[PDB]
């Protein structure tokens, strides 16, 4: 009731060691959640069209045009690593574990409190906060997944990552179908390229409402709500990275001459003339057997067009790629297409005492060597007469379509039946944990935003909303917006995310990479003298594994 | 208690598919209901007499004279289609179902909240809202149907049609017997026609009070009330329309000459001289057998006097008719007597963001072809000498009583033992669902306001009222009206209306009419950019069925 | 508790038809009851002495001198017909029933609410009402009848007669013994007649307190109280009236000459000389046998001194009489001694919208013909020489004691062993229902105020009082009256009064008197256009019955 708590705070992470090197990881997360009443009680169909930006020739990548339904509901999303693990737990997992299985998820709301605000007309303004013991919090669990799936991690709008910091839900909204055409252009393009919002296709209209699709629980201060346990059906997530490219697959050539002294220039030598060597190649018209030409079982990674923008009914979108760029591990400045860039605020890692709306950002450079170095690619004539002449080779420095800044690698695609690739690594703390699989007939082989993909279903989205607190003058048949008592709710959210992981084994003489605190990064993991906190991103696939 | 909810919000519509093509439709509807304390705590016997309007000769149709008992109670009425089905559900029903059975109805009130208003005498006015945890809401269910039946759909005063929009009950009142005489007149009528309110007949006086007839429950904030399930006993409602008139019944004539080429003017021909044909007619003194004169099994539809006003003890009233006008399906402007016209506000379909008290209106044009085209009627002498001469035929253009604007069709009635007709179609969203059968010895064959008629009884009306919240200065022996604390209540209403329907079958080569979203009507079914909503009317008897 | 109701409102009257023409009448009555805290918390012994009025010679009938204990308690009295039956129920009972048995009575208090008033010192006065959730209502049921019996109907201070109108209890007080002498006088009396309040006789002192005699329940807002069912032990009450006087008892004389034609003056004739007739008389010295002198079995009714005032220890009081005056049925203006006169306010029948403290009044004229017509009495000498001479007869026009306005009928008493009389009829709505029998050794044969007399005991009186709500400055050892928080209570009272009645039978060819609505009285039974209500008195012994 009014004076009785309905739940307990718990933010402990439990590691229970099972038999045969398996560990049962239970991540308990609890948060105080602050919820204001919605700006409006009505659903809105809102169109955004930043014509001012895209009207500048060459700015088509800046398109924000879309249509969305703005709802009075708020989304409680815990689908991000930082919600469940602090840096120490993450270190333990990524240093001691080799693979991760997502097992189950459950959440509850308890200790609901609803308050009203009265602001007097006194010349020196003043306001008072009073409990509304009979007011209700509306809670809806879309366990059947009737609503569109809108994971908040993509917008950095999940629950906060600090147990001792109150957090907020995010106002819920979803895309509403629209037709939009945007012809690309460049600086110096003559005229005005077609840039039009065409409207909505009636056959694609889907207006969803929570009230018509999901049972809604009314929670007074003495009530609680528990979702029950949901069990996942996902593939395991590897906590190791592969390093072998095509060049490091299989038996190396036999070295007939080995170095006799230590030193930088004391190389070995194969010792057999290149066109007199033994082995197998797929180049049926040459006798050269080299590390570049020797047959490999398949292809590790693939080349794809990079910063290619494809257009469909709704306008242009960047073509996604599975893996990051090669060479970024050596030079951070070379991080580009395929290296996810995260931008987030003070709830999710940015130093909490900073000021301004400029977000904290980082580009994740995965340890896996499955990318491409397009500056090193080339195409040459089938005749394969070496050394190749200018007319018989296409180089990455050769312009395509007359454009000095575009080469064939920009439009190149080597994905095929022989392609082998890995799933995206977890991105702590801002990365998404699980994602919903598409309801297309043919499904993608992976998702680029989360390591765990929901093959059949994963937990229903949790929606909350302050129930309307009407004054005595309400008139439903009037055009003016409803008159409401200013009401807001604080409730406690507790979730339990269960993983299963395998303890790693030492396979090599040498030690392996391990996440460690050091003098440089020390102060990223403790509060500042004024309580300021931050959570820096951490890599997750530290240890290597042999691909082949 | 104070901090514990007593019910759950549910506005889902469930379709459970039974065996053999039958579907169990459960319509769950939930609403937040706002109730102010009554203007007065006393019953009033009020007489209305718009003598100013009817005193103008020729305005007798504008009579509003009547007597009613105004009660302090409010009526919670959910008897309208829009309360239970959104447009998508209605589309599913009317496109996939052939008939509809009304099964059961139940409703409950929960999460009662009562608040008081205190408005200070401060020069800048201010008011505060406080919970009255010990105040009560008075709830009475007239399960025995002791009270007069006053369905709110007729006045467009049912609960609103939007789950996310708070709604209100309607102040309850009922007719009180009166005698009234109004002699009709026209412009140019000499003198003042008798226009008098005669009073009340003592033998017809019926003063009903809720307190003396119905048990009254007092609900505090921790209490709830459930009516229990009521099971209906009504006839099924068809979701198909008949198109066959008398002219399309039975075996057509045999065509002895069929067209040889496609084209507009390539007609067939019966090929037998009209007075030499074989068949049966009811015209015993003629040898002509034509499509107009051939015997048909019975009569589909009937002609009735239209815009005829009959007078009784209480004054004039329009004579109702079962079916709409013929030709309205081709031309909307020809919709007249028999085509119900609905007028409603922003709770019940009118664009919620509109301003002013002008209501939204529509005339329902049913798909069934059971009406009459009076311009096509005629009467001719029994001698039946063709071509008929002027003196031997009465045409719709012949004046009656010397009035150029009145013809015999205005006073014509062809209802008889051979008449066949259909029940009124459901009118979504504003149409009434069920209605109470009259307690006369001889009962009408149908009602024009609802498809489902209550043969024995249907659910008792639900009445609510804020219990009087007295100040300390109450004096019952004083003439002044009672001094009350300004109190109002918000409670949640939930109802469950159960139907049973039969899935339609395809009987013909061709497809049939189906309700569909399209480019024209698209934006009638989604919110506006400022949250404005509307519910446009939908037809219900789309698919055809053969009458004979 | 605070948010949970403890009872249900019910004002229904149930007629359950038993076997053999008996009906079980259950009168349910419910009221909202408003109770202010007592003016003082102490008992007071107060003496009233309107010496100014009685000091005028000839005004002794206006004596109001008495002594009473004024208590801080309030009395909840439902002992009046109007509390239990509306006019329709009363019509049903008095038209269809022949006798009435009082069976049982029970009552309860529920949904208690206590509030405090805070009135600010702001220059524009303002006051606020707040629930005192911990305050208590003190409720005492004197089931043992230890307290004096003070039926409120005598002062028109019972609960109100309208279910939808809040009512109040009456401040409780009871008589305290006193000695008082008032010598009667007339206009023109010389000197000052003795008019003295003598004080109190110590041997007759009885100071009663609720606290010392009755267990007291403390009800907080979440508590209720039920008296339990009390079963009465009273005689049945007839709903028929007798019409036969002594003149209509037994065998009429045989008419030897019957009229031969219809007409006003066609009388029958006994046809036997009066002193030659056969029969029996109690006049042993006369041969005249007439309708006036023939022996009758006994005497119906009796003559008593009228407007006689007897004096005892406490001063003069009117001598009560069992039956009303003869001839009042023909002329209302002749209603006098024995015809009870009721005066009441707007809670109990007076038009609720009237203004001023002038009460509504009516004189009840019973249908029974058991009274006397003193103008028709006479006394004559035993010699009985007819026609009687002046000296041998005492006429009602003969002065007694030399007073032209006083005759022997004013001091006449014919009550004796032969007297037969009826119980007083019920007086709807203001009449008392039951009354407590005196605790004298010899008990009266009836009471004039109620038809049902309590032979052993009838339900204990119900007392309520707002418990003292003290401020922080209370000092019990100070002479000043206690400082209390202004507190008041609203509670719901529900009672159930059970009767048993016998359905009437038709004994005669002719129909009988029946209460009916008509054009004249129509508007006495329905609310006015501003909600004004009234309850007019109704007669109860409509149907006749044969006495002998």
């Amino acid at each position: 009731g009014v004076g009785i708590s309905t739940g307990t705070f718990n933010n402990q992470t439990e590691f229970k060691f099972l038999e045969n090197g398996w560990v049962y990881i239970t991540a308990n997360s609890s948060r105080l959640v602050h919820l204001n009443m919605p700006e409006s009680e009505n659903y809105r169909r809102v169109v955004v069209n930043n014509l001012d930006k895209t009207a500048v020739n060459g700015n088509m990548a800046l398109d924000d045009t879309h249509a969305e339904i703005v709802t009075p509901w708020s989304l409680v999303d815990a689908n991000a690593w930082g919600v469940w693990f602090n840096p120490g737990d993450w270190q333990l997992i990524v240093n001691t574990m080799s693979e991760l299985h997502l097992v189950s998820f459950e959440q509850e709301i308890f200790n609901v409190v609803l308050k009203t605000v009265s602001e007097s007309a006194t010349q020196p303004p003043t306001k008072v906060y009073n409990n509304d013991l009979t007011a209700s919090l509306m809670v809806a669990l879309d366990s059947n997944n009737t609503m569109p799936f809108t994971p908040a991690a993509m917008r950095s709008e999940t629950l906060g990552f600090y147990p001792w910091k109150p957090t907020i839900p995010t106002p819920w909204r979803y895309y509403f179908q629209w037709d939009r055409t945007l012809i690309p252009s460049h600086t110096g393009t003559s005229g005005t390229p077609t840039n039009i919002y065409h409207g909505t296709d009636p056959d694609d209209v889907q207006f969803y409402t929570i009230e018509n699709s999901v049972p809604v629980h009314l929670l007074r201060t003495g009530d609680e709500f528990a979702t029950g346990t949901f069990f996942f059906d996902c593939k395991p997530c590897r906590l190791t990275h592969t390093w072998q490219t095509n060049r490091a697959l299989g038996l190396p050539p036999f070295l007939n001459s080995l170095p006799q002294s230590e030193g930088g220039t004391n190389f070995g030598y194969i010792g057999v003339q290149q066109d007199k060597r033994r082995g197998v190649t797929q180049m049926g018209n040459t006798n050269y057997i080299t590390e570049a030409t020797i047959m490999r079982p398949a292809e590790v990674g693939y080349s794809a067009p990079y910063y290619s923008f494809e257009a469909s009914t709704q306008g242009p979108f960047k073509t996604p790629i599975a893996a990051g760029r090669g060479g970024a591990q050596t030079d951070e400045n070379q991080a580009a297409d395929g290296d996810p860039r995260y931008a987030f605020g003070r709830q999710h890692g940015q130093k909490t005492t900073t000021t301004g709306e400029t977000p904290e950002r980082f580009t994740y450079i995965a340890h896996q060597d499955t990318g491409r170095y397009p500056e090193g690619d080339w195409i040459q004539n089938i005749n394969f007469n070496l050394p190749v002449t200018d007319d018989n080779v296409l180089l990455p420095t050769d312009p395509i379509g007359g454009k000095t800044g575009i080469n064939y690698t920009n439009i190149f695609n080597t994905y095929g039946p022989l392609t082998a690739l890995n799933n995206v690594p977890p991105v702590y703390p801002n990365g998404q944990i699980w994602d919903k699989e598409f309801d297309t007939d043919l499904k993608p082989r992976l998702h680029v935003n989360a390591p765990f993909v929901c093959q059949n279903n994963c937990p229903g989205q949790l929606f909350v909303k302050v129930a309307p607190n009407l004054t005595n003058q309400y008139d439903p048949d009037a055009s003016a917006n409803m008159s409401r008592i200013v009401t807001y709710s604080d409730f406690w959210w507790k979730g339990k995310l269960v993983f299963k992981a395998k303890l790693r084994a030492s396979h090599t003489w040498n030690p392996i990479q391990q996440m460690s605190i050091n003098v440089d990064n020390q102060f990223n993991y403790v509060p500042s003298n004024i309580g300021g906190m931050k959570i820096v991103y951490e890599k997750s696939q530290l240890a290597p594994r042999k691909l082949y």
